[PDB]
């Protein structure tokens, strides 16, 4: 797609593409900016597809409103909330095939290219990502919405400012309480193991519709996976099967399963305690997101910036 080429999203907003600022499976990225606004400052990002896209669309249009975020951050006190802002959407024509395209808040780089040593971040940064997905999760969660994919991947630091995080790629995310109504409880091995494999919920291995605890499940394992460096069934990886009965069996030996795994300079009191917390959630349970956050932060410490530095690894 040439530079210089305006899109026309369904609002009547028209939009001038930039340089391709990487790609996914699915996705093409490019900065943008409006053409009516400056071009000293590229704040804006279009992902373009032609089915994941769709969902993130679903899931944009519905939870990422501007003032609504807004009225929520103010109540609760945060600095902020990890959710990009939506700025529109359409379709474009490029050879006879039409696309689908969302203008998004440009962000900066993903955790993973930055993990520490090995996949490794300090603790207290691996505490304080898990608090600001908590922030996230109970906002996206009381707007019907499960993310259903969360890890280092998909954590974005900001664009304006570094020391925010952001939970991105909608592709897998789930509405679990359509206006009021939370799914049934319904095993179906044909929808069975969808996920990253090495995060995934047992409700996703089992083929049960996303809830609220899946999230908190898999966002468990993401803080193990970021503080002793991986996973008991790091070998599994290609026998889903083999990773589910793995996961089931470090939930039903908590929390010692969890306590042995972390090496000897660091601690996974706050992590066993979070999962044994995940654990006696039922399906279609109102997760406690303030006693959790408490149970990451167990001396109620305040939140400095991100620390990432590797010195030494
Ligand atoms: N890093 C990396 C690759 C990457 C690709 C797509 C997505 N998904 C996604 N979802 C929602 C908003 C959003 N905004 C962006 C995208 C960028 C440029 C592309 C880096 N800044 N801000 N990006 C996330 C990371």
């Amino acid at each position: 797609f040439p530079e210089g080429k305006v899109l026309d999203d369904m609002e009547g907003n028209q939009w001038v593409l930039g340089k391709k600022i990487g790609s996914g499976g699915f996705g093409l990225i490019y900065l943008a900016f409006p053409t009516n606004k400056p071009e000293k400052d590229a704040r804006h990002v279009v992902k373009v597809e032609y089915g994941p896209l769709f969902s993130e669309l679903k899931f944009y249009q519905r939870v990422a409103k501007k003032d609504c975020i807004k009225k929520w951050i103010e109540r609760k006190q945060l600095d902020y909330l990890g959710i990009p802002l939506f700025y529109g959407s359409g379709l474009t024509e490029f050879k006879g095939r039409s696309y689908r395209f969302m203008v998004m808040e440009r962000l900066g780089i993903d955790l993973q290219k930055i993990s520490g040593q090995n996949g490794t971040f300090k603790k207290s940064t691996v505490l304080q990502l898990g608090i600001r997905m908590l922030d996230v999760l109970e906002y996206i969660h009381e707007n019907e919405y499960v993310h259903g994919d969360i890890k280092a991947a998909n954590l974005l630091l900001g664009y304006k400012n570094p020391d925010q995080v952001y939970l991105a790629d909608y592709g897998l995310s789930y509405r679990y309480c359509p206006n009021g109504n939370h799914k049934q409880y319904q095993e179906n091995p044909r929808k069975g193991h969808n996920g990253t494999i090495e995060f995934t919920s047992l409700d996703a291995h089992k083929g049960v519709a996303l809830s609220r605890r899946s999230d908190v499940e898999i966002l468990g394992y993401c803080m193990l996976r970021w503080l002793c460096g991986k996973l008991p069934w790091e070998q599994n990886l290609k026998d889903p099967v083999a990773v589910q009965t793995a996961k089931t069996n470090l939930l039903d030996e908590l929390p010692q399963s969890v306590l042995k795994w972390a090496p000897s300079g660091s601690s996974c009191c706050e992590i066993a305690q979070f999962l044994v917390c995940a654990h006696s959630l039922a399906y279609d349970e109102k997760p406690n997101y303030q006693a959790l956050k408490k149970i990451l932060n167990p001396h109620g410490i305040p939140l400095g910036p991100l620390d990432f530095s590797t010195k030494g690894q």
